């Protein structure tokens, strides 16, 4: 079957877009080379509809069956529940996309009536009717990146298909408890939504140190959500029909399943019928532990067809990278091109064809690579890093035009003991929250596709948990990582790092006469800019906070929603 079919009818915007870089005195003081950053819009929507548009046929072995079979039985060890609407309700972001039945994300926040009511009404007809197509609208995502002269200049939007809010609460009610536990049942170690940033560096770490000789690759298919069939996603029913739900939560699954998550009419903006879907849907609660439990099997099942050796994976969603013990350089070559091809008839053919890696820090996992510095007595710590130049560029952007939902926040939570954020991306807040005087105010951001809600004001608290005191403290950066630092802010237009030295003492010393937590950041965030180091102690908020299963509560999912817990 063809991934989708379509009318001819646009897929069209809500609110205006623009697609280049405003130039402005703050965004510029970050970055000068304005029209190498866009974003992209409908413009570009048909360019990405061809693209995700094709044909899927699928021959599944006894590899396949065998794998599937044993994730099943793995499965059965789980016991879920139904969320309770509140439960739901309050898993909601505040900017959800509105309810067409009059109501949007802030009345399904506060429990109002007429949002509570339709969604009742939304959740007793799946328990009645297992069949009729759920409507979804599809949307042009506005994402930002800079130019890549290199790979055919801009990237076309991508494409976002999702049902009504009432829909949406109802998934979590069904599903959400689901997200929470199924994943490391079936997986195990293997699942990555589970793990801050600096778990997921000891997971690789030990992956490569216990191979003899250790050989990784990066498995990319193209268009994965378009490679995922009707068969695949009522293969995902059957896997989470096998754990011990109650009745009702199995009604209200498989209806979800038959009139949303296998297919449906898709509509635009303005309510004109714009396809069919046949394929994942990107914009469902299960899109993300869809992903990686059918990613995992495919992988698994081709490890076996191709012979590779002692397989260690790391997945999330469609991000797939596999360890194994080498077999050679040409039998390892040989052997990622026959894991290609079983992959292949699994339905899931590469993009860029998976090469054969033999250095750790090249082992990239969600655009992410492990990095290693010196911490403050001069042991080693490694963590996690990635290219800045996306960062960068969204940073820019999101200075000049507020973003409800940002990027930078968390990346610099993500990032935080990295060079790139420290110098760069914490001196450029700090100094704009001052600027605009709102320091201490609650921020949405996105970290590792859901929503979550800081203080910046908590920072120092929060990036000492997740990643310990030496991210105050972490020095001797690596040539690999300060060279890929230093061309992206040449290739940006972007002041270099000893400019940002010199900023960050300025924005350190406004900080620390403030007082109060505002002092705070000063001292432990800017401590590497100044000459007589302070000693930075344990923060007392730190042990207060449980992050501890922060990353896990996210499910990779969408629209799911956390604050910080206290």
């Amino acid at each position: 079957s063809m991934s989708y079919s379509w009318t001819g009818a646009l897929i069209t915007p809500c609110s205006p877009e623009e697609e280049k870089l405003p130039i402005n005195p703050l965004s510029n003081s970050l970055l000068r080379y304005h029209n190498k950053v866009y974003c992209t819009t409908s413009k570009s929507a048909s360019q990405r509809a061809k693209k995700v548009t094709f044909d899927r046929t699928q021959v599944l072995d006894a590899h396949y069956d065998s794998v599937l079979k044993d994730i099943k039985l793995a499965a059965s060890k789980v016991s879920a529940r139904l969320l309770t609407l509140e439960e739901a309700c309050q898993l909601t972001p505040p900017h959800s996309a509105r309810s067409k039945y009059g109501f949007g994300a802030k009345e399904v926040r506060s429990l109002s009536g007429r949002a509570v009511n339709h969604i009742k009404s939304v959740w007793k007809d799946l328990l009645e009717d297992p069949q009729t197509p759920i409507p979804t609208t599809i949307m042009a995502k506005n994402e930002v990146f800079c130019v890549d002269p290199a790979k055919g200049g801009k990237k076309p939007a991508r494409l976002i298909v999702y049902p009504d809010l009432g829909v949406r609460v109802c998934e979590k009610m069904a599903l959400y408890d689901i997200t929470q536990k199924l994943p490391q049942a079936v997986m195990g170690a293997s699942y990555g939504f589970q793990y801050s940033p600096a778990q997921r560096v000891e997971y690789l770490l030990k992956a490569w140190a216990e191979k003899k000789d250790p050989m990784g690759f990066s498995y990319d298919t193209r268009c994965f959500d378009s490679t995922v069939t009707e068969r695949d996603i009522r293969t995902e029913e059957s896997i989470y029909q096998a754990c011990s739900l109650p009745e009702e939560a199995r009604t209200a699954i498989h209806s979800l399943t038959e009139r949303l998550y296998v297919g449906g009419p898709m509509f635009n903006s303005k309510g004109q019928t714009c396809g069919y879907r046949r394929c994942r849907a990107s914009g469902v609660l299960t899109t993300s532990m869809g992903n990686t439990i059918t990613c995992y099997v495919k992988a698994l099942a081709a490890c076996k067809a191709a012979g590779i050796v002692a397989p260690t994976m790391l997945v999330c969603g469609d991000d797939l990278v596999v360890i194994s013990e080498s077999q050679g350089t040409e039998e390892d070559e040989r052997n990622l091109r026959a894991f290609t091809e079983a992959m292949t008839r699994y339905s899931a053919p590469p993009g860029d064809p998976p090469r054969p890696e033999y250095d750790l820090e090249l082992i990239t996992s969600c655009s992410s690579n492990v990095s290693v510095a010196l911490g403050p007595r001069g042991r080693r710590r490694y963590y996690l890093t990635r290219d800045p130049t996306t960062p960068l560029a969204r940073a820019a952007w999101e200075t000049v035009r507020h973003s409800p939902i940002n990027s930078w926040l968390g990346n610099i939570i993500q990032y935080a003991p990295t060079i790139w954020v420290r110098m760069v991306l914490m001196t450029h807040f700090f100094s704009i929250l001052m600027v605009q005087d709102t320091l201490d105010q609650n921020l949405n951001f996105e970290m590792y596709g859901s929503v979550y809600s800081v203080n910046p004001l908590d920072l120092p608290a929060i990036i000492e948990r997740l990643h310990g005191l030496d991210a105050f403290s972490m020095h001797t950066y690596s040539h690999h990582e300060l060279t890929r630092v230093a061309s992206a802010l040449r290739k940006l237009g972007a002041p270099p790092l000893r400019v940002w030295k010199s900023r960050a003492r300025a924005v350190r010393a406004s900080l620390i006469s403030r007082g109060g937590k505002a002092a705070v950041c000063g001292r432990y965030l800017f401590n590497w800019a100044v000459k007589t180091k302070l000693k930075l102690t344990p923060l007392p908020e730190a042990r207060l906070l449980d992050l501890s299963s922060w990353f896990t509560v996210g499910a990779g999912g969408g629209d799911i929603f956390h604050s910080v817990s206290v």
